[PDB]
């Protein structure tokens, strides 16, 4: 590297820096997808927005290919890079949230779990993924559901601004009165545009959630995916319900003859008052007989902490995941076949229902596509081994080969290191034209080339 | 405020300012106790080290009175004061965790579920409070107990070094080999010796809890809580065991009649296989008739996230605790007779049992007193009207007085704002003497003195 420009980029950075010789390297460089193992030239940990700012522009002015890290959960491995330089913004984890306003303003590195703490202080929360240590960056910037999504939205439905770092080093605000168009962009658009520092989002109260989880076994699959399809198209938008395939995991609920079974796990809430929710999740938990019935009133942040059961965190994953516009018998049959051969204890199959206030949002709105598709398949692969690398990836490639006629899109924060190729069909041709206009405009070197690539 | 040194201070603070002219200064200064209404000075909104030093200097050298804020949860009220400056840490919220090294390094302002979510995205824990949104900075000073506190002992008891501003300003590493004076102090001696801007902390492998929570009828409050004092004498540290006497919460797992009513709240978990856990839970969820019965196998992260049932937060609180060296059956009489009195929905009559590994720590090997008094009592009232202040304060008073002669020692962490004068009491004689040496040594003109203080 030049010593003058690291000299320059030390002296306006504050944060930390980690280098291939330093003890920590090995772990910093280290993404929640395993099989994705790079080493960079320079880890940046930057603690504010002006670190930010120095760390863009010392990769432009050096060449450095850029990684931006948020949470480490890309599920295509772009939050690390060969040679280059990752912009790590694990360390921006603060929230500042205003009960009086319901609103959070948010650092770009935070995880779920630290936003769901903060807002849940004062028994407020808005619309962000499952599993507690996700990063809020990534995950919003792809559009982001979970729990709260049927009655609120996407994160990207509860936006109101980011503070942004463009490629040439300036800071804007984004928002629907201040450069409205990248406010469009990064509502979907991933990474793209530039590194963003903060968010702000408008939050809902939300007191206990009535919850259950339980597991069906697969020989009342089809009975059991038939009630859900049917029940959620016209089921009121205080309802979530999703169904996770897998084998079952060792716990005192199950009956021993279960574990390491294939089975559907079932798990649902309702968002609003406890008494009815009891009421509507009584109403679709005998669908099939319930094994391992947990039910229980929980607060919010609970709920957020829960997913999922066994609390293991697998090495080795990879997804294979589309929207369907409708879930067929056919497409049913196929989903339970693929099931019955899941081999890892990690593996899932998940089944989605989005829909409800996600598809009231008019599909030009945002940059986030599919919102009229309201199921979700996702054939997420996870395991240990890397001598057993083949045979995960197989189980989700044949998954998804044997559905993929039914399949329509996909989710950009679903994609796997091999679906470069897929953008175009991810957002259509409308949205894939208007977010090359805005890469243009405010990425014109693709200086932000490690995400779902949206070229300039 | 004199131009010179307050301009000092903007040229080396890079955190942000509120003044009492500023629109979010109402807000800024609220803290979780909403009795407590003061006005600063300044509120300064540190966020990274030099800020926290460039506001300790410049409080110094302008004569005001330091609030120093973590979390906010301080039962006294120390976090926010009338005419002085608050050094607010809620920004400095970052965790770095090593999965190999069983490391987590944690700043001064972070919340109990942002270091929880940051740990449990390996597996790993270590002991802490058990509502999420609590401060660790003041949680850990006064010692900390928690879920995981009898298998691995108090929040200090894993604490391994902290960097720490001084009152002259400077920046200290106190470690068990770098001033092991001060760091004998600081776990279990509070804000008085500085602010903490990092904690280091090692970490356990905690994968899935086997919990319970279930109500008994005040009906059977004798041999309810008979069965836990007698079982918890000998009970293996695995099993932790906490009765909250309270108000039902009107949730659907209880009927409906016994909503509003004075119960006895049981939550237990087991730390280990989920197995074990279940056969143990029931062996003590059976002492009386449980009504509201919930069980659950859950990631650590959860069980952390689940307290307390109903999600409400007070806006009002008054609280009075203290230890207990044996609960007698007339000392349970008692509990169970102000308990019947209770108020306020959000009012807690709690029974902790702490022993275990808290307990195996020899007395002075830190700060923390009271290491083999296993129960403790806290009398939390808790409750949103203001012109209700007189009432519910009464309950928490004349419970306490009605079980003086029981109670001794008191945790820092529980005093409320008129208990200035238990620091001697809680401690002990010999401690606070060697606490008020380094007091000597290191804050020797008691420019932290919002805190149990002790004087130098
Ligand atoms: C276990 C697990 C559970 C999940 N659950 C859900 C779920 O319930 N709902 C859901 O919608 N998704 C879910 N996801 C998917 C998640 O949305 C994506 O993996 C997402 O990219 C994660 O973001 P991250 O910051 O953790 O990832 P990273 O790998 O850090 O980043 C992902 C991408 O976003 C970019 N990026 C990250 N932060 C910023 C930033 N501040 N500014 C600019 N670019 C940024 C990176 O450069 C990269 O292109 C889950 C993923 C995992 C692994
Ligand atoms: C709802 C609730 C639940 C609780 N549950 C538990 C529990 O399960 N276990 C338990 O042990 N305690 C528990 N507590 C008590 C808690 O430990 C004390 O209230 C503690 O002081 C809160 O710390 P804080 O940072 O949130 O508070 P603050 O009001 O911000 O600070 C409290 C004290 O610590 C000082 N301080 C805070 N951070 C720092 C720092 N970084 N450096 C120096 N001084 C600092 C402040 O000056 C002050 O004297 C609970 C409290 C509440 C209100």
């Amino acid at each position: 590297l030049d010593p003058a420009t690291l000299a320059a980029f030390s002296a306006a950075f504050r944060g930390e820096l980690i280098w291939p010789s330093d003890a920590d390297y090995d772990e910093a460089r280290r993404i929640w997808n395993g099989t994705i193992d790079r080493r960079p030239a320079l880890i940046a940990r930057c603690t504010s927005t002006p670190d930010v700012v120095a760390a863009v522009s010392f990769a432009r002015k050096s060449g450095l290919l850029v990684a931006v890290r948020g949470g480490g959960h890309s599920m295509a491995g772009h939050s690390v890079c060969d040679g280059g330089i990752v912009i790590d913004l694990s360390l921006m984890n603060s929230i500042k949230v205003s009960r009086r306003l319901r609103r959070a303003r948010a650092q770009g590195g935070c995880l779920l779990g630290a936003f769901d703490t903060a807002t849940q202080a004062h028994m407020l929360a808005t619309p962000a993924g499952v599993v507690s240590h996700v990063g809020l960056g990534g995950l919003v910037l792809g559009g982001g559901f979970g729990w709260l999504s049927r009655k609120y939205g996407l994160s990207i439905d509860n936006l109101t601004s980011v503070e942004i770092v463009t490629a040439d080093g300036g800071v804007l605000t984004a928002s629907d009165t201040e450069n409205p168009d990248l406010f469009w962009a990064v509502r979907g658009g991933g990474g793209n545009f530039g590194v963003v520092t903060a968010f702000e989002f408008d939050l809902h109260r939300v007191g206990p959630v009535r919850f259950a989880s339980t597991y069906y076994s697969l020989d009342e699959g089809p009975q059991v995916i038939r009630a859900w399809r049917d029940h959620m198209a016209t089921a009121p938008d205080e309802l979530t319900w999703a169904l996770y395939l897998r084998l079952a995991p060792p716990l005192p609920e199950l009956p021993a003859d279960m574990h390491g079974k294939p089975v559907i796990c079932a798990m649902s809430c309702w968002i609003g008052d406890p008494h009815e929710g009891e009421r509507q999740l009584e109403s679709i938990l005998h669908a099939g007989k319930p094994h391992g019935l947990t039910k229980a009133t929980l607060p919010y942040r609970a709920l957020q902490a829960y997913s999922f059961p066994g609390a293991v965190v697998p090495d080795r994953i990879y997804t294979k995941s589309g929207y369907l516009n409708e879930l067929s018998d056919e497409a049913t049959d196929t989903v339970l076949e693929h099931a019955a051969d899941i081999a890892s204890p990690f593996t899932q199959l998940e089944l989605l229902y989005l829909g409800g206030a996600v598809a009231r949002v008019p599909d030009d709105a945002t940059a986030y596509p599919n919102r009229q598709s309201p199921f979700v398949t996702n054939l997420a692969a996870a395991w240990m081994d890397p001598t057993e690398d083949a045979r995960h990836t197989a189980w989700a490639r044949e998954g998804y080969r044997a559905l993929a006629g039914h399949l329509s899109g996909g989710y950009v924060n679903f994609m796997n290191p091999g679906e470069a190729d897929r953008t175009r069909e991810a957002y259509g041709a409308a949205k894939f034209e208007r977010l090359q206009g805005v890469k243009a405009k405010y990425d014109p070197t693709n200086l932000f080339r490690l995400n779902q690539n949206i070229p300039p």
